[PDB]
């Protein structure tokens, strides 16, 4: 894995949005949006979050993520963290992650990341807790089925 960042572009749009494979994976990453998932909802995410970013391994767009939280001086909250199907497994979470992390120290000189997750999601509360994320607190919400889940609330300082 040979690994490299930038933001993300509009030509980006298409396969990232291609990235959420069911509804579970859509509202694991992004809750509000409804399925089947489009361009135009992850454009407007990207309108109204900060730190829009890509990974790429040979050629390929592989990860995606933002901040839907930041505050000057303060922490970011990491958002809408999606992997091609294909690259699940390969260190592109864990990689875009640290990027994150980076970013938000040098540009909102946070102190801490906070990383919400779902708790059906194990693959990601296991990622965070191996990075360093602990968890804060749970919080109720519902699902598109008016079901109830647990949002499990981290947080990691930053260094
Ligand atoms: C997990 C997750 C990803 C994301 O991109 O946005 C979120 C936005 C959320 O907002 P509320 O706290 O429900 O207002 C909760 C969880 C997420």
């Amino acid at each position: 894995m040979q690994l490299s960042h930038r933001p993300a572009e509009t030509g980006d749009l298409e396969t990232v949005a291609g990235f959420p494979q069911d509804r579970d994976e859509l509202f694991y990453c992004y809750p509000k949006a409804i399925w089947p998932f489009s361009v135009a909802q992850l454009a407007a995410a990207i309108a109204e979050r900060r730190g829009s970013t890509v990974a790429v391994h040979d050629g390929q767009v592989l990860g995606f993520a933002n901040f839907y939280q930041w505050q000057h001086g303060d922490f970011c909250a990491l958002g809408n963290m999606m992997v091609a199907p294909a690259a699940r497994g390969l260190g592109v979470a864990r990689y875009l992650i640290g990027v994150m992390e980076n970013l938000a120290r040098e540009q909102y000189k946070a102190r801490l990341m906070k990383i919400s997750c779902f708790n059906a999601n194990a693959a990601g509360l296991l990622l965070y807790t191996q990075l360093g994320y602990q968890p804060r607190a749970i919080a109720e919400r519902h699902d598109p089925d008016g079901r109830r889940v647990a949002l499990i609330q981290m947080d990691k300082p930053l260094e």
